[PDB]
């Protein structure tokens, strides 16, 4: 057993809460684990984050993985990421990489969503596919079911595509 | 040091309502807040619960939109704690020294506003009226930033009606 913590950080309107929520429900509803999802407020602009903690057991410090969609998020949040932890950033926007030893993967998350899928707002779904690929914390099936259950029927193809592409590109971009 | 739980069936937007409370309290009221949902191995079955905590720097209030959620989390609610239920779905109340408000929250959404799926906002309006943990204007503003722009007015009415019926009940 053991708790595993992921943080999704970036900017306010990026859908970080939803990503957190999707990850939590992938683990518990679908993968049979326990999970807690949450976000703190207290000055609410600047770089922001939502958190998820998953465990084979009860899930009531340093995080194991971190998404940063903005330089600001990366600057603000990387210090918490444990050494050798998963660091996923957007490569267009996070151009200055942090000091520290991290399993670092970088790709055009936002632009994948915007240009490949053709729907910028689902960049968080791209990142979620990427985060699932890199951490292996939940099955691809669990995450896919969780993603698609939080999406409108009319946009269901685009989100599947975003998720798959995030998944694919993270695998190919990593060291 | 206030805690509020929004319970019902998954799909009723309990999470969104918690997020709104947190933002009303923090982005608009300058306070501190944390919002969260926890999930067990058995998560789909039954109901869903989200939580909000607001600071100046067992919970105090509980919303139950369904009678199952009212069976699950009722025990959790404090003594003399604010309790708010949909008087249509919760037709069997748990024993406890609760300060209770009960009306047709869902039916207010579906029958008066026109959209049943804004029930959470109706509940949210009622919650702010009772607890008084955030100013009305902060909750009204936080709602507007986080509902669909094109459903804005319906949501404003839902919040206002929940708030009204709450004080009237």
């Amino acid at each position: 057993a053991g708790r595993y913590e992921i943080r999704f950080s970036g900017a306010g309107g990026q859908g970080l809460i939803l990503a957190g929520v999707i990850m939590a429900e992938a683990a518990s509803i679908y993968d049979g684990k326990q999970a807690v999802q949450s976000q703190s407020y207290g000055p609410r602009g600047g770089a922001s984050k939502s958190e998820v903690i998953i465990s084979d057991g009860p899930v009531d410090t340093q995080c194991d993985a971190l998404l940063a969609l903005t330089q600001e998020a990366c600057d603000k949040y990387s210090a918490d990421l444990k050494e050798g932890g998963v660091l996923l950033v957007d490569s267009d926007l996070v151009t200055k990489l942090p000091p520290g030893n991290y399993q670092t993967t970088a790709f055009n998350i936002i632009n994948t969503a915007k240009n490949d899928v053709g729907r910028e707002i689902v960049a968080n779904i791209v990142a979620l596919g990427a985060m699932v690929a890199l951490t292996g914390v939940v099955s691809k099936e669990a995450a896919e079911k969780a993603v698609l259950s939080r999406v409108p029927e009319a946009f269901v193809e685009l989100n599947r595509k975003a998720f798959q592409m995030g998944f694919e590109k993270a695998l190919a971009a990593k060291k």
